[PDB]
């Protein structure tokens, strides 16, 4: 119970902590229905609006005024944003030239630069293109500072997800916000963007900025604001806080407007409608820049300008219904939209058919608008598995289109899609003193930022899914310098120590210096060998057209290094080595597979990682089919591998004048994103020990300069990588019944990956020995080719 009875006289948007029985007067009092009697009427005035017109200046100070022009106003800290402009001859910041800030210039007392964080919602990249005509103060913090063509969202594409994401660097499978809307299983209860349950703190995981400030001794301004509040008041509210004391002045603030979402839905991102959003908010910018200049704080604060996904045309009209594939979709609960999740209406149901349901979703259509994935088959990109509130069942819908349970329009926009759809991307703006002056950036993902804000604030940030160093380049000062992991297992160089005759294995390969080092490494290992960051046992082999780390463990290389020309030639696998195998003299018998267990298996066959379609001889093309090479693959994935061998990579090499492959197993049977130990590995070759990847990655580099050979690269690199699901179908492909050249190039585009995404899933740590600096490595190692 809270005593509502007490006054909020001299305590509006306090900062102190207040709890019952004593009633309060934050900002988030009214979401808790806990303000005192008079907070409404001492707090929240409106009395003659949010500017100083010509006839207030020096005016007699009142205090029902919503700001004021009176000449004490600097003083108090509650002048109207526009105060000195109309009263002083000032002028508004947006017209001022841009000056470089080279260093912070704070008030006295100010010991670090604050930093302010101005987060608009639906706030689509391209939207920026609408330039100072439409957004003038934006376009300055664009133009002068730092900024990225655009930042990429975490799936799902909504606000709870991304904003939270935003605040603790985590994706929502590890911080549990993982919708809007969702249903944990073990509360048996669930979470609204609208509603009561929100507030329970069971629901929210990781370490958010405002606690990681506030445990290393760094005061926060609020991260919520009541959605009564109005914009102007939020901005008044945090110059206020700015002009507090030194002992009560906060560090760290945040300001957030729910436009231009609200419009984007309403008109669509494209309509005309959508104008006057955008420059309400430009405005809103502008009071905060002009109060700031106002409080000489100008050229003192960071400010990020960051948006939380954007914006999709999507209209009635294009509703996919499930009822069209499924006889009783009243038996189900789904989340809807531009995403869907199924679950039995009643929890744990036992009727409840997953295999029928996915059955009967999996394309009925020619033009079929969403796709249906158990959670595990989802892009490993997306990160979205790994928490309890998913549900097993999951849609991933077309870009500008919604699912629905049934036909049982005012909207023509919306937004949820995966975070790769170029409609989804959002806004990254930096700037200050700590930030780069007229610099553009590549575009990166948001969970970077927390790190980031960290380093602005000079807190150490909780364990997150950034990559710590990754957008150094971003800042001027206050950089964080990162420490290359230590490799935990070194290599064996297994020399000859078997004879033929040791090997019982069931290979048979119906035709009939070598393997030492140089100069193999400098040919196909470019950037230095992976190193192996957990303990586990095995052996370097060198062969002319390929290097690679077999594991005795896993009993299959961890990693195949070769480099491909231009030029290079692509040959056939001769008729009589059609299923050649041969053993590996370098290799005992016992860390072997044996070709008996393929033989016997009559679901699983065989791959090699390197491609003997690839090999520089006749003669070399025999290293191709040692048992060191070979990996266990469906013939389903075989169908994808196989034309990812003989037709893509040398394409990729012609195109990129040539490239270095890097390609290896992943075990995830655990879909938690990381690489797998053995008691999780879940499948083997039928009767033996030999593990089964879930999924296969290749890591193609070369030069950024593509004038320069992949292999005499002097400058920046170009890298792709994929990590491509193994399964024993292709149903994830509608039109694999068709030639590969129809559908395999589509499957890969849709499971691209960053280089770190593989480091997670392998444990491994690539590009250790090159030219470039640890920090360009790491923005290098974040990078995703998404082929939008
Ligand atoms: C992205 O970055 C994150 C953060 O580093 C990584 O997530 C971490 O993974 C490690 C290794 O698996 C886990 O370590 C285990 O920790 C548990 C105990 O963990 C408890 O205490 C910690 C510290 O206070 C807390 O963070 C944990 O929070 C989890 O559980 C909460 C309560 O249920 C929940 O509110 C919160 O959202 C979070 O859930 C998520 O993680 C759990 C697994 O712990 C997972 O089941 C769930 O679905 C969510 O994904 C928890 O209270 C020990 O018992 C183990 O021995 C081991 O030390 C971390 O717990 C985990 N941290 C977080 C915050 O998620 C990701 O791996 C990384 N992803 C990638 C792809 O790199
Ligand atoms: C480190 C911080 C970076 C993030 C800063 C976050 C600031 C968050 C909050 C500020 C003020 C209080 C309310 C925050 C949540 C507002 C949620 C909401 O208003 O969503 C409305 C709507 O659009 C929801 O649906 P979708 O947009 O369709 O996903
Ligand atoms: C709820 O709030 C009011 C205001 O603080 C409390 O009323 C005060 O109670 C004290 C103690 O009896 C009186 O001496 C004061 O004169 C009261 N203040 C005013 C201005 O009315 C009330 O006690 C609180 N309710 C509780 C404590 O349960
Ligand atoms: C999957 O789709 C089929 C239709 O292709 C549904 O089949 C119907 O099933 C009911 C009883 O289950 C029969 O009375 C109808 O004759 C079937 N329709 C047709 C056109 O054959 C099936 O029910 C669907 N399965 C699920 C789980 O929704
Ligand atoms: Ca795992
Ligand atoms: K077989
Ligand atoms: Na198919
Ligand atoms: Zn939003
Ligand atoms: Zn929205």
């Amino acid at each position: 119970w809270t005593n509502t009875s007490g006054s909020c006289k001299g305590r509006c948007f306090e900062l102190q902590e207040v709890g019952p029985p004593d009633c309060r007067c934050d900002n988030l009092c009214k979401s808790y229905s806990s303000c005192c009697h008079d907070f409404d009427e001492l707090c929240l005035k409106t009395a003659r609006g949010w500017e100083c017109t010509k006839d207030r200046c020096g005016e007699v100070r009142n205090e029902e005024n919503a700001c004021h022009c009176s000449e004490d106003c600097l003083s108090r800290g509650d002048c109207c944003t526009n105060y000195q402009v109309v009263c002083k001859g000032e002028s508004h910041w947006v017209d001022d030239d841009c000056e470089e800030i080279r260093v912070p210039e704070c008030p006295a007392g100010f010991v670090r630069p604050p930093l302010i964080i101005f987060s608009v919602d639906g706030f689509r990249a391209s939207y920026m293109k609408k330039g100072s005509k439409v957004m003038p103060n934006i376009e300055k913090l664009r133009s002068c500072g730092t900024h990225a063509p655009y930042m990429r969202p975490v799936y799902p594409t909504k606000t709870f997800p991304n904003l939270y994401t935003l605040a603790t660097g985590l994706y929502p499978e590890s911080h549990g916000i993982v919708g809007n809307s969702m249903y944990d299983p073990v509360f048996d209860a669930t979470f609204h963007l609208r509603g009561r349950e929100k507030f329970n703190h069971r629901w929210w995981g990781g370490q958010p900025l405002w606690i990681t400030a506030t445990k290393q001794g760094v005061r926060a301004g609020t991260f919520f604001w009541s959605v009564s509040i109005p914009h102007e008041r939020r901005i008044l509210t945090i110059l206020q806080w700015l002009s507090l004391p030194d002992n009560e002045r906060p560090s760290v603030y945040a300001f957030y407007s729910e436009q231009p979402d609200f419009s984007g839905h309403k008109y669509g991102p494209f309509g005309p409608e959508m104008t006057n959003p955008l420059r309400e908010i430009d405005k809103t910018v502008g009071q905060l820049m002009d109060g700031l200049k106002q409080l000489k704080l100008h050229r003192c604060v960071n400010v990020i300008f960051v948006g939380d996904h954007g914006m999709e045309d999507v209209t009635c009209d294009r509703t996919e219904f499930l009822s069209n594939y499924l006889t009783n979709v009243d038996d189900i609960t789904l989340v809807p939209g531009t995403l869907g999740r199924i679950r039995p209406k009643i929890p744990n149901n036992l009727k409840y058919d997953p295999k029928a349901i996915i059955a009967n979703l999996t394309c009925k259509k020619p033009d079929q608008h969403f796709k249906p994935y158990m959670k595990q088959h989802l892009p490993k990109r997306l990160h979205y598995a790994n928490n309890r509130r998913i549900e097993d069942l999951h849609l991933l819908v077309e870009r500008r289109w919604h699912v629905a349970r049934k036909p049982l329009c005012f909207f023509q926009g919306d937004h949820g899609f995966d975070n790769k759809v170029n409609s989804m991307q959002t806004v990254f703006v930096g700037y200050g003193p700590t930030f780069k002056y007229r610099t553009k950036v590549p575009p990166f993902e948001n969970i970077e930022l927390y790190n980031v804000m960290c380093d602005l604030l000079g807190l150490k940030p909780a364990p997150n899914n950034g990559t710590h160093g990754s957008l150094n380049h971003l800042l001027r000062t206050n950089t964080f310098r990162p420490t290359l992991p230590e490799e935990v297992s070194r290599p064996n160089y297994p020399g000859i120590m078997y004879l033929q005759s040791d090997f019982d294995l069931g290979c048979t390969c119906d035709d009939k210096r070598l393997h030492t080092k140089g100069s193999t490494e400098e040919r196909h290992l470019l950037y230095g060998r992976p190193a192996v960051l957990y303990r586990t046992s095995y052996d370097i082999l060198y062969h002319t057209d390929f290097e690679s780390g077999y594991s005795e463990i896993f009993l299959m290389p961890l990693w195949t290094s070769y480099t491909i020309s231009k030029q290079a030639e692509v040959s056939s696998i001769p008729e009589h080595l059609t299923n050649c195998v041969r053993p590996d003299v370098r290799v005992s018998p016992g860390f072997s597979q044996n070709c008996l267990a393929y033989k016997n298996d009559k679901q699983m066959s065989y791959g090699f990682l390197f491609p003997p379609y690839l090999s520089s001889s006749p003669e070399a093309k025999y290293d191709a089919f040692l048992v060191t090479n070979m990996v266990p693959m469906y013939p389903a994935f075989k169908r994808v591998w196989t034309y990812f061998q003989r037709v893509l990579v040398k394409k990729y090499a012609s195109e990129r004048n040539g490239v270095n492959v890097i390609s290896g197993p992943i075990f995830d049977y655990n879909y938690n994103g990381l690489r797998d130990i053995e008691d999780e590995i879940k499948q083997y070759v039928e009767g033996s020990s030999i593990p089964v990847p879930t999924h296969y990655y290749s890591i193609i580099t070369s030069c950024l300069d593509f004038t320069q050979p992949a292999d005499k690269c002097d400058g920046p690199l170009s890298v792709s990588s994929f990590i491509l699901p193994h399964r024993p179908d292709n149903d994830e492909s509608c039109n694999s019944s068709e030639d590969e050249s129809k559908w395999v190039e589509e499957l890969m585009k849709m499971h691209t990956a960053r280089v770190r995404d593989i480091e997670h899933l392998t444990g491994l740590d690539f590009y250790r020995k090159t030219s470039r600096s640890y920090s360009e490595i790491l923005t290098l190692k974040t990078y995703l080719h998404t082929y939008e």
